[PDB]
DNA sequence: TCTAAAGATCG
DNA sequence: ACGATCTTTAG
């Protein structure tokens, strides 16, 4: 089991083999909602096409795709016991928020993620990460994990778009794992939601293979009413649909 | 999920 | 300018 290099909400590193296990085959898989990527890293298709509406995210992954070992050696100075301070990590912060370079800026998202709170990613709406700080022992500094995701990128391409756009360059050798934002169980609306499964419909019916992950709550059977449901056992379980041609 | 402070929105 | 009520911000 490959790790992502990331912190992120609602990754799926321990549904991992859940999901495998009814993931179709195919020559490429698209992720309308890529992450962190655990699923692109613990699978093993020939071809990826990744996707977030994230830009901060897609362009941090192009950065260590093309430019990994200028990467590696430049975050890795941002991993030292001086910067593990909060006055340090709120300067590297507003760094982070003043720079117009896309490798400068991929350099410090990266310190955010392990030396932020929770390792939230979290904007207002100038656009500007306002994560506060951590407060960790020692962040770790994924370096075996950057080259591996590296590496792997190799057979990938990343797109900044949202999901309806993402799923529309799936072609008839494509899979496609949706791993939306969590439904509510008392932004990602709820139309946005249903409109995501009655995209899977469209694409099913075209003889692509679509795999959703979410909650398993009564608003999700509704949504993935034409799909083959699957309960995974996690007090709330979580739930598989499978549009199968 | 928390909340005090600032800004938004309408008549 | 006012008042009530959200909405947003960010530790
Ligand atoms: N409208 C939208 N279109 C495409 N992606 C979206 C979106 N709204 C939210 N997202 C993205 O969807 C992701 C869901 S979290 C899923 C993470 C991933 N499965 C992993 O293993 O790491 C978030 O990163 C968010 O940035």
């Amino acid at each position: 089991k490959n790790r992502a290099f990331l912190k992120w909400a609602g990754g799926k590193y321990p549904l991992l083999d859940d999901i495998k296990r009814h993931l179709p085959k195919g020559e490429c898989l698209v992720e309308p909602f890529v992450g962190a990527g655990s699923v692109f890293l613990n699978t093993d298709f020939s071809r990826y096409i990744l996707a977030d509406i994230n830009s901060d995210l897609i362009s941090l992954y192009n950065i260590v795709k093309m430019r990994t070992d200028e990467y590696v050696q430049a975050a890795r100075e941002l991993f030292v016991p001086e910067t593990n301070c909060a006055e340090v990590y709120y300067q590297f912060r507003e760094e982070f928020n003043k720079s117009q370079d896309p490798f400068r800026r991929a350099v410090l998202f990266l310190y955010l993620n392990r030396y932020g709170y929770n390792g939230l990613c979290r904007y207002n709406l100038r656009g500007e990460f306002n994560v506060p700080f951590g407060r960790y022992k020692k962040p770790y500094f994924p370096e075996a994990e950057l080259y591996h995701f590296a590496e792997k990128a190799q057979n990938a391409f990343f797109y900044c778009e949202s999901y309806a756009d993402s799923m529309a360059r799936a072609d008839d050798s494509s899979v496609v794992y949706c791993d939306p934002p969590y439904a509510p169980l008392s932004s990602f609306t709820l139309e946005q939601q249903a409109h995501l499964a009655e995209i899977a419909e469209g694409l099913v019916e075209r003889h692509i293979p679509v795999l959703i992950s979410n909650h398993d709550t009564m608003l999700t059977r509704e949504w993935y009413q034409r799909a083959k449901l699957h309960v995974v056992k996690v007090k709330v379980d979580e739930l598989l649909a499978l549009y199968k041609p």
